[PDB]
């Protein structure tokens, strides 16, 4: 039938949060606007894994979600070549068998950056303890702030039967 429009986030994409408290959005059933997280973005890298970029956004899935956050240099190079470190182990890490992209784009913005170092997460998992966010966002305050890049990672289910989400033209 005549499916509704999935809402764009585009507040959290002019600001993104800690990698500690990195968000989700889950878009499902619906008509999304790739151009906001693709295109729009003044895009600092893109990578695709089970797809090409110049595919992604061009053609429909069976849900997508967006997983947003701030990542600085090193960081971000271990997250593309699949290094282990602070932000995978104890903040955000990839799901076994990606299937979507990883885009970097530019903030120009070096700030505070709340990365946890202890306690280690599951892959498509974080950090639940609200205290120990709490202590890793204020030590944040007294350590060297990072130039930091924004990250939308996005994950594709491919189509199977009705229900999609499919781009606008
Ligand atoms: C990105 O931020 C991390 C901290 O979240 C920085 O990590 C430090 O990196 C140096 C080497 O450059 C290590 O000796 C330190 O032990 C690291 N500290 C922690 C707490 O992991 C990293 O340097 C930052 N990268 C950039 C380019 O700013």
């Amino acid at each position: 039938g005549i499916q509704s429009y999935c809402t764009p986030p585009y507040s959290v994409l002019q600001d993104p949060p800690q990698p500690v408290v990195w968000r989700r959005y889950m878009l499902y059933d619906c008509v999304f606007d790739f151009t906001v997280v693709v295109d729009s973005l003044p895009t600092h890298q893109l990578q695709c894994y089970g797809v090409s970029p110049r595919r992604l956004a061009s053609m429909c899935y069976g849900s997508v979600t967006l997983d947003v956050m701030r990542i600085n240099e090193t960081h971000l190079n271990n997250l593309f070549n699949r290094v282990p470190d602070t932000f995978s182990l104890y903040n955000y890490a990839l799901p076994d068998n990606f299937y979507g992209c990883l885009h970097a784009f530019y903030l120009n913005s070096t700030a505070p950056y709340a990365v946890a170092n202890r306690f280690p997460i599951k892959p498509g998992g974080r950090q639940s303890n609200s205290a120990f966010i709490d202590t890793v966002i204020n030590a944040a305050h007294y350590s060297p702030f990072s130039y930091v890049y924004g990250l939308a990672v996005i994950t594709l289910k491919p189509a199977a039967g009705s229900k999609l989400v499919c781009p606008v033209a």
